[PDB]
């Protein structure tokens, strides 16, 4: 009857930031409760641990209210069987939600709103009697989203909230032997949704782990382990303490063993009772042991040196109770004169942010997925991460303990929406809400040698509560320092100035919080503690421009030391289409309101984990070997801190212009921190014209746990020389004869032609023989197909008028009207000669000025020139350059200039030049949401087909115009177009990305010379 | 101004104070006291409560005052009268010039205390001279100190009052009564009784 | 139905530190309502303000459970009167403790004894409907050791925790113009209690 909906729902726990939980047991690190020492020891399976995952009964509703009591005791009918775990959204049963800052409901804490979805799950099973004998009997949810009830046999057992951490009950008065049967009452909203308004889809229901554990009436309850070095780190103590609930006596025992794989290293065996604390005494259900170890092997990225440990609980005669078990590593953090230490030296932090995110699953994890971030980062070169913005999946801790990733472990906590950001952090009455959401996650994962910041959550702005919060933690774990980005960063909660988005040499003066450029942030008065970015350079689409300018400067400022990129996937799902085709889907495409868009994407890879070409300018600026080119030897620099090169290989190679003349190989020996010097052998001097090219890559001959044998680390190019053609191209045996009419000009030689209209002042077509080679005229071009970073916030709605695009838009730009100034021709002893001029103007401005000549030659090529004048009062533009609808289509692409990748102004380095061969398909990025993208720049020579294109641009080539791309909203709706469009440009503006809500192209990269020239070369085989 | 919060009888004294789990209670507990009582100009001071050992709960919330209100010190003795909790080295019956090294949480004369390694603050016994019955000797010796060391700025007497109640004999006359005089059980007999004066306000 | 004793009391609040209070409003510093500058000004005395100390019905029980429902809605027979504010030892319910740092109670927290003297206390009154037709009627207890349930005209209230602070609640739903009935229930012991361990009489 008590426990009864209608009376327990009567009091509404899930609009009351003062309940929090209700029955719920302590938090602590993870327990198996092994029963044998050698399987603990070995991590094997522990059976007083069991999953409940599986297949559910399941049933949703519109509120809580309309729930009936039968589904206490019966099953409903209308149930559907569902797997656990799981988000129920992403089974139909109601829309996810995509918003940002924005709360998804309405604000009015602490209420909830009276429709709110509402998620029967129940399950039956049996329990052996022998748990039902002896011992303890709990359940643990090891996440359910957002707040929800318990039932077991038809009785109440309890409540929890935060989505993010274990809930656990003692079940042991509940269950029957054989069959049992738990309802669980999963709700959408509830009190704790207000501390939960990360930038995320919005989802719910139990999609983490279920299980059992059983554990004896006399058990470790916690422990804890630290370990303290000497100077030299030559030798350490293991300092291990550990609780015990149940009946004390005397007979009672704990040891703790170190071991090293097979090898038992320390041990150490004692009765409870600790040392006096206070007046009261000491602890009788406590004990801590110390053990020594010489020559420990220290964890750490680089190396994860893992020890394992062993907690027994037994009486003196030796008989086990239980066992607990945890890997331990050696490492020691520290905050020293400015510097974040480890292990005594100072890192940098290759960092990224990380959704737990699943374009099937929805927010369900699993170790495969894990896995393959996990290599794949490795494999660019990061070395940490961080949980934005709440604790992970367990599992996680302990991949990153094995492989070898620093990891920043964050609170559930973000309050975006609220107004002023920390409306509640400030509030004593919330206070006790976000202890336990600090608290809590401390309990549970101090452990873990991966982590080595705790950071107390995102975007709330700063308050009371921090300053408390931040403290506890400092007194409870002095191992590892706390940061805190929220109220400007560099507040009295946080040991570590750990902004979002500030760049490297402009400041921008927000009021209140402004954000500083780093280096100028690092000296302020007063001001000395270390900098690394929480969040930078956003993600977005076509983005990461400027990339390398953070870098370097991270390389010269010792105060700087890193920061965490934003971020690793995106956060797209799938749907599909009448024909069952899946496609990626974004905000709003649930019919999910309000909504943020394509703001949900902004990831290195694609949600099924394929790298956008960005990835590869971080893996090539994260390097950790750098070169130094020196008359014929090079240098090498480790960045490795605390391992040699020993699964280093150089190789090296000299090309002309593409073509090797040279190559050698190299091993590596390099002490971390070291230089390595680098004799070339004589190096060849070819008298033919061209530019010669030195190029250096690093190789892994031998696989790793996270790589494969032949695995390139870094690389580096040097232009060695040049040598100017001076030679002239023989005679023709005839020239190009030119025709007039009133419509044109025709230039004829052989069986090519080409044709200029005279009206439009184009080439408007060419043939070679009867066949004509386009499908649109060449003309000239200056805009582009804005990308995420040139539209930022702007919404047809809501427009951002210094928003590139709205300023190009502004400006007409987009929709400038061509005026033939105009056309000449001319013959020449050796050629035909045209000359143009046209102007774009709009609403009787002038925007451009384009001059042309084409001259045609007796050898058949056409040569062009361009000059163009922009009108310094117009915004600069995107591009400059020409592009046409060729006719044909080709199955590659060859050339030579930039490569292999997608590559930008802002965003080259990690490009080289060469030779390269790609399918066509290759040129072109998928960005999920469509924009000018595939750029190759530093060309100069260009195959395609029967074509062939020289001199100094860049370009793209495609089957979609600008415009389609334009107009399209999502790349499953691109449909390819007739022929070839091809894009070549004389010069083009920078990506930016250094946030994606304003404008970030730094001036460097704009177009704003106001007179841009360039020539080319066109011809025909 | 002291927050309502002693756990004397815990074993050991910070069982709870050092507990998560009772974080939110005692948050509540010193919160909404300097929330109503913070515009009285004569509260210069926020102590934590008393005789709870020392847990990082204290220090959450030592930490939360400091940021609410920067105008008044705090102070806690708690866990050894000197922790990273209290603004100022506030014991309780440490004597003028006698050291008492109880393990973990040793009572220092007052003089040497100021003069440890690194200690910089001032020092206040939050309790002294215990008045219990015909008490009060020594007294002067703290007057003098007290007098002699800039750093030594005074303390608090225990206490003002005794904590007797009357009780009637069946010639309806009332009397001081005490520790087990109704039963109790258990009980701690005069120890209630330390004031300076009498219940009734009367002297001692 | 929800209001019953037999519910509210099913949870236990008083054996629960996650439970500190229930709908309690807000801590601040000391409000007047004055409605007149003037009087704020030199401190004169606030209608807005009225104090319910007095005479009040009061009942005692060894224990929460052995509470009648009626209470809820009817005032007892066997109710003695008494004068409010008050300590109920002093009035020989049951006796004042004497200790000092042993708890008066076993130490197993947060868990209580059984056998906790309850004392139920209530009060007729009259409140002028000016007030029930604009503004917001609260209610304000200064000090109540340890623990507490509130009911108003027979409809629960709220819970509080915390025996030297206010607690304050919210009326302006639960009260009729002219006569109304609060009834509230007192605790001993609550997890309360092992914050409050001060060597001092036990009441
Ligand atoms: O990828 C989204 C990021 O948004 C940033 O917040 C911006 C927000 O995007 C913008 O709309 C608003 O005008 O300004 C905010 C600046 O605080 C976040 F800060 C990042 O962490 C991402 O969520
Ligand atoms: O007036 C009583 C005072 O007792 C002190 O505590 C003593 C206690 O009296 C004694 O029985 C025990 O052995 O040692 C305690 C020392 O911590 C208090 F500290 C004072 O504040 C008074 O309560
Ligand atoms: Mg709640
Ligand atoms: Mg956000
Ligand atoms: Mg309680
Ligand atoms: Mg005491
Ligand atoms: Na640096
Ligand atoms: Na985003
Ligand atoms: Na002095
Ligand atoms: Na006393």
């Amino acid at each position: 009857i008590t426990d009864s909906l209608a009376v327990v729902l009567q009091r509404r726990d899930w609009e009351n930031p003062g309940v929090t939980q209700l029955n719920r047991l302590a938090a602590h690190p993870p327990f198996a409760s092994w029963r044998n020492s050698e399987e603990a020891r070995t991590d094997r399976p522990s059976q007083q641990l069991r999953s409940l995952n599986g297949e559910w009964r399941f049933a949703w509703f519109p509120a809580p209210e309309a729930v009936p009591e039968s589904w206490l005791e019966c099953d409903l009918p209308e149930a559907d069987t569902v797997v656990v775990p799981s988000n129920w959204q992403m089974h139909g049963y109601d829309a996810p939600i995509y918003t940002n800052v924005t709360y998804p409901i309405t604000v009015n804490p602490p209420f909830v709103p009276t429709e709110n979805p509402t998620g029967c799950y129940s399950l039956t099973f049996n329990v052996d009697e022998s748990w039902l004998q002896e011992g303890q009997t709990r359940i643990i949810f090891d996440g359910v989203n957002s707040a929800f009830h318990l039932w077991c046999n038809g009785r109440w057992v309890g409540y929890g909230q935060d989505s993010r951490l274990p809930s656990e009950f003692d079940l042991s008065a509940f269950l029957r032997a054989g069959e049992n049967r738990l309802a669980v009452m999963v709700l959408r909203w509830s009190d704790g949704s207000y501390l939960e308004d990360q930038d995320m889809w919005r989802m719910s229901g139990i999609f983490r782990d279920v299980s059992l554990l059983h554990k004896p009436t006399t058990q470790i309850s916690d422990f804890h382990v630290a370990t303290r070095f000497n100077d030299d780190f030559s030798r350490a103590v293991l300092e291990a303490e550990v609780q015990m609930c149940g009946e004390l006596r005397d007979y009672l025992r704990v040891t703790v063993s170190l071991w090293q794989g097979e090898t038992q290293v320390a041990s150490g065996t004692a009765p409870f009772g600790g040392e006096i604390i206070d007046e009261r005494g000491g602890y009788a259900d406590r004990v801590t042991l110390r053990l020594n170890v010489e020559n420990p092997k220290l964890w750490s990225a680089e190396i994860p040196n893992l020890y394992r440990a062993v907690v027994e609980l037994h009486t003196a005669d030796g008989t086990l109770i239980e066992a607990e078990a945890c890997d331990v590593g050696f490492r020691e953090v520290r905050i020293e004169n400015g510097l974040l230490l480890l292990n005594g030296k100072p890192l940098l932090i290759r960092g990224v942010n990380r959704h737990e995110h699943h374009p099937l699953h929805g927010q369900v994890m699993d170790e495969q997925t894990m896995v393959q971030d996990i290599l794949l980062m490795k494999q660019n070169n990061f070395n940490a991460v961080r949980c934005s913005h709440y604790p992970n999946h367990p599992l996680w801790y302990t991949l990153c303990d094995r492989y070898g990733l620093y990891v920043v472990d964050e609170a559930n906590i973000e309050t975006h929406g609220m107004v002023p950001m920390n409306r509640l952090t400030d509030d004593p009455r919330w206070l006790p809400a976000m202890s336990e959401r600090v608290t809590r996650m401390v309990q549970r994962d101090r452990n873990h040698p991966s982590v080595i910041i705790w950071s107390l959550g995102n975007e709330s702005g700063h308050g009371a509560n921090h300053d408390a919060l931040y403290r506890w933690i400092k007194s409870v774990d002095p191992s590892r320092p706390v940061q805190y980005e929220g109220g400007g960063a560099d507040t009295t909660a946080t040991d570590i100035i750990c902004p979002m988005y500030a760049r490297v040499d402009e400041d921008q003066p927000f009021p209140a919080v402004p954000k500083w450029s780093i280096k100028k942030w690092l000296s302020l008065p007063g001001e000395t503690r270390p900098l690394i970015l929480c969040e930078y350079a956003h993600a977005m689409g076509n983005s990461l421009g400027g990339f390398a300018k953070y870098w370097q400067a991270f390389r010269q400022y010792p105060r700087l030391q890193g920061g965490f990129v934003w971020d690793w996937v995106d956060q797209s799902l799938i749907k599909y289409d009448e024909n069952g085709n899946p496609w990626s889907a974004y905000g709003g495409d649930f019919g999910d309101t309000p909504n943020d868009r394509q703001f949900c994407m902004n990831g290195l890879v694609f949600a099924d984990r394929t790298p956008h070409p960005a990835l590869t300018e971080a893996k090539h600026q994260q390097q950790f070997f750098q070169f130094r080119l020196s008359g014929q030897t090079i240098e090498v620099t480790s960045e490795y801190l605390f391992r040699h090169s020993d699964n280093e290989l150089l190789h090296w190679m000299v090309a002309l212009d593409g073509k090797p003349l040279a190559s050698g190989e190299v091993p590596l020996d390099v002490a971390p921190q070291g230089k390595q010097l680098i004799e070339l052998p004589e190096l060849p001097q070819p008298e033919s014209a061209g530019q010669l090219w030195l190029t250096v890559r690093v190789v892994q001959p031998n696989a790793t746990a996270w790589s494969e044998a032949g695995h390139i680390s870094a690389w580096q190019q040097w232009r060695l020389a040049e040598n100017l053609s001076v030679t002239l191209p023989a005679a023709s045996h005839a020239i190009p004869h030119l025709t007039t009419s009133e419509m044109d000009f025709c230039i004829e030689l052989g069986n090519k032609r080409w044709q200029f209209n005279r009206q439009s002042g184009f080439l408007s077509q060419m043939w070679i023989g009867d066949k004509k080679q386009l499908l649109t005229p060449l003309r000239d071009q200056f805009t582009r197909a804005p990308l995420d970073n040139d539209i930022g916030v702007s919404e047809a709605t809501r427009i951002d008028p210094n928003a590139w695009v709205e300023r190009w838009k502004a400006a007409g730009h987009y929709q400038a009207e061509a005026a033939l100034l105009q056309c000449t021709a001319d013959t020449l002893a050796d050629a035909v000669l045209i000359t143009t001029a046209h102007a774009w103007q709009h609403q009787g401005k002038t925007l451009f000025i384009s001059r042309k000549t084409y001259r045609i030659d007796g050898s058949g090529q056409m040569a062009i020139t361009v000059d163009v004048e922009v009108a310094s009062d117009t915004p600069h533009p995107a591009r400059i350059g020409l592009n046409c609808q060729l006719a044909q289509v080709a199955e590659r692409v060859n050339w030579l200039g930039l490569g292999p990748q997608e590559n930008y102004p802002d965003r080259l380095t990690a490009a080289c030049f060469d030779r390269w061969d790609l399918p066509l398909s290759d040129m072109y990025t998928p960005y999920v949401f469509p924009s000018e993208n595939g750029l190759r720049c530093g060309t100069r020579e260009l195959n395609y087909g029967p074509h062939q294109w020289r001199g100094d641009f860049q370009f793209n080539i495609s089957r979609y115009s600008q415009q389609q791309l334009m107009e399209t909203s999502h790349r499953h709706l691109l449909h390819a177009e007739e022929g070839t469009w091809l894009n070549i440009d004389g010069f083009h503006m920078g990506i930016g990305g250094d946030d994606s809500w304003s404008p970030s192209v730094s001036a460097e990269f704009q177009l704003s010379a106001g007179r841009y020239h360039y020539q080319l070369v066109w011809c025909q085989k």
